[PDB]
């Protein structure tokens, strides 16, 4: 049976990145419904993204200055981690690359070897990017030499998305989902009835109906693979404020005694978040923390949110792929999210059906289970990277049996400074670097090359870098003053 | 036990040849100012005139090695491939290029063949292959570089002569070379690491880290460690050749041949001055009076050496890098020449141990080094399958063998996804790009039953200028290249040997 309807359950930036390209590609010879319903809202709600959004926009032909004025965007470049691997001890983990590498050793080698000899600035001094965060600077270099993505107002991203893809045919319905109906034969998903009773046939559907995945889960009975014996948090609760100054180009990850706190700046206000355990801590305690941690007051009640570390055990199952919440759930810790819709959405329209068939669903199950694994290893090293001992959580985080997978990557470093990227892998050997060495990982050996070169060459070549990286730098502008002559967003009312 | 002990300052190479040399050039050239470097090698072990062809990566090897192409080309009487011709594989007399490069242009959302599968069922599509100029340039015979690197191409070359060329390198960055025979190998009695080779004449020569060269001996990893072999014969039948070299009738081609037969398959490469042949088969399916007697059928040319006899087996070392000792080449495994993956598995092994090169020898870096061979191997294993397993042949035992067999669930997954929706993915470091799986999958009469939708937005007229303007850009691009041999003589040109001795016919 030809796939020639394609029913997306569910709006939110989910269902709305799915329609946005989905419309884009395919849109002139599918039929695309999407069901929302107008009590859900998510404007005022700010995330950051990382580097692939940009890609997403490339493909959709989203132009960027206007997405950005849009939905209140600034520009990101990293996110500063502050007192993960020990209290009063912060680093940067920033987009770019560190150094200059040779091809059969990375530039930390090189830096570890001048770092021995007294001879190297923090690891971090070489790096652009990383840079621009410490200074506050942002702009365009040429042939995409600065690596950035953004902090946005995601409930006015998916209404610009919403304005996007009815731009190229989608079609609204608005309600709420009172039954979900299978064909007793193929077990597929037949229908949607609407709760005034309407039924919205389709050959395809799109689950992104959050947490309860009412298609995925609740009606085709596909489970969900908890992780809570590695992640502990389970809690958020977020807060907007007033901006109190110019816009950071970096997202704030604060550690605390059992949880951490996000804060994003937008272009008028800053979005602020807390994430716990419930199992450590309560939400009154965190609020306290939280209120404790603002600038500026806060503008909104705090919102709060309940999650599982959770991965769907297959992600596209039958005619019914999960998107967003309903695919799994990661803490921001990484700014992770965004990007998982756009994945699951980019690789269902590289492997998009003419007919559905079962080789094509294990293949797309395949990736979306090795590439999400990559990642929850990331966030897992967050927390199990510390000297902190001095609550029970962090005392837990340290302490508990780690994936093979993410223990066979702390050991390599650890033996010989050596990372490796793989595959599809979303973080890049910079990332696994910036993070480990600033979570305390200390390599017990760097590789022989970096021996060849004596202190005088060695301390040159390091220094060479480094002015390059000041020089660059040099040129950018406040990020305040590139945001008003590139992508001035109206001031909220 | 001592921690300063363990540094490594001493590389100890069992066997010279490709594989021996290989790893001695790119070492030296890269640590030999703080690493000692012996290589020991027999001058009553090696093979005078193989030619054997090569893939891409080997260009690589001489940018990272600053090795000159036109003197290492010269030097090794050698010639341009950009592909192999794939004859009688699919079924007798059908016939297809494997090329280097890509197929047409893709779409972010659907490769290049979905777009030509539309237009096939449309009747608006010309043979697959006249959409990419590497091949084109196959047919055509014709070679030159193009600017940013828009031609891609390797070799073929004599290994005898880059073995030599590569120790003449090697030398010069400090190896030490001792010619004679290994009587026996110590190890350490606590560890069992290998300690030292000592030769037939008593020479002790001790060191850190060992490199087994030593081939289908496999002197270190085999008989001194002990690591075996994983056996892939129930995939894989052929475990025999006969070599020969014949004299050069025409200007040399730009392909590699692969041309199939009853139980077996022939493989013809060019060289400057010669021609090198061979016929591979299976023991078990025929006999070598029955494989000499096709070879022969098949030459063109007198025979310039007489025809030479191997066995091997197809095969991967369990770990190939086990306590202080890496194997590389034969001592590490074995896949027969039908993709020319030979000196690139040797490349592999010696890239990887310099991107991993010990301070000091540690597990995990052992576990980390032999976890990416082994799936770099089994990926190509996969696809040297392919080739026996896809194909409409019933007409010997062997192929109605090669065509039931059951096949690794990895290979079966990648044949199903392209037969039901014409769709391919390349991953991690694998070797074989998407280009080489549509190429082979569809030359091999696999058929896609459905193509991406994105393609059925086109109607003929639009999808029919498409492909044309391909078609009209390869041909422009491929009528500014000379014949290769007019190249040659302009680039790299090597002498012709003074004597060879052609046996009468």
């Amino acid at each position: 049976r030809l796939v020639r309807r394609v029913v997306i359950a569910g709006g939110g930036t989910a269902g709305w990145m799915a329609a946005a390209a989905l419309s884009k590609l395919l849109g002139r010879q599918l039929q695309i419904t999407l069901v929302e319903s107008d009590e859900i809202g998510t404007v005022g709600v700010g995330e950051a993204t990382i580097p692939s959004l940009v890609t997403f926009h490339r493909l959709l032909e989203i132009d960027e200055a206007q997405f950005m004025a849009a939905t209140q965007a600034t520009f990101k470049v990293g996110i500063a981690f502050e007192h993960w691997r020990d209290v009063d001890r912060h680093y940067i983990h920033s987009f770019g690359h560190t150094g200059t590498d040779h091809w059969s050793a990375g530039f930390q080698h090189f830096w570890l070897k001048a770092h021995a000899r007294g001879v190297a600035r923090d690891f971090g001094d070489y790096c652009l990017e990383l840079r621009a965060a410490q200074e506050g600077r942002f702009a365009h270099l040429p042939n995409g030499g600065m690596n950035y993505a953004y902090h946005l107002d995601a409930g006015l991203y998916a209404r610009f998305l919403r304005r996007f893809s009815e731009g190229f045919g989608v079609q609204r319905i608005e309600g709420r989902i009172g039954s979900v109906q299978t064909d007793a034969h193929s077990g597929d998903i037949a229908a949607l009835v609407l709760d005034d009773g309407t039924r919205i046939e389709g050959d395809l559907f799109l689950d992104c109906t959050g947490f309860r995945a009412l298609l995925i889960g609740q009606t085709l009975g596909v489970g969900s693979e908890d992780w809570s014996r590695w992640l502990f948090a389970d809690s958020a609760l977020a807060v907007q404020t007033e901006s109190v100054g110019a816009p950071v180009t970096f997202t704030r990850a604060r550690a605390d005694r059992a949880g951490w706190m996000w804060r994003i700046p937008l272009q008028h206000r800053v979005g602020n978040g807390i994430v716990y355990s419930s199992r450590y801590t309560d939400q009154d305690s965190a609020a306290q923390v939280l209120e404790h941690n603002l600038q500026g007051r806060a503008l909104t009640t705090p919102r709060a949110l309940r999650f599982t570390p959770n991965q769907r055990h297959r992600v596209w199952e039958k005619n019914c792929v999960a998107l967003g919440l309903a695919s799994g759930f990661l803490e921001p810790i990484e700014s992770t999210n965004i990007h998982l819709i756009q994945r699951g959405i980019v690789r269902l329209l590289q492997t998009f059906p003419q007919v559905i068939d079962p080789v094509d669903i294990a293949e797309y199950n395949r990736q979306a289970a090795e590439e999400i694994a990559h990642i929850r290893d990331f966030v897992i090293l967050h927390y199990h990277a510390t000297d902190r001992r001095d609550t029970a959580f962090w005392r837990d985080c340290a302490s508990m049996e780690i994936p093979d997978s993410l223990r066979h990557r702390m050991e390599l470093f650890r033996q010989s400074g050596r990372v490796f990227h793989q595959g599809n892998e979303l973080f890049a050997e910079n990332s696994w670097i910036q993070v480990m060495l600033g979570q305390g990982i200390v390599p017990r050996h760097h590789h022989p090359v970096a021996d060849l070169m004596g202190d005088a060459e060695l301390s040159q070549f390091l220094e060479g870098i480094r002015q390059r990286v000041e020089a660059t730098l040099a040129r950018l502008p406040p990020h305040a003053e590139f945001l008003r002559r590139y992508c001035p967003a109206p001031a909220p009312p």
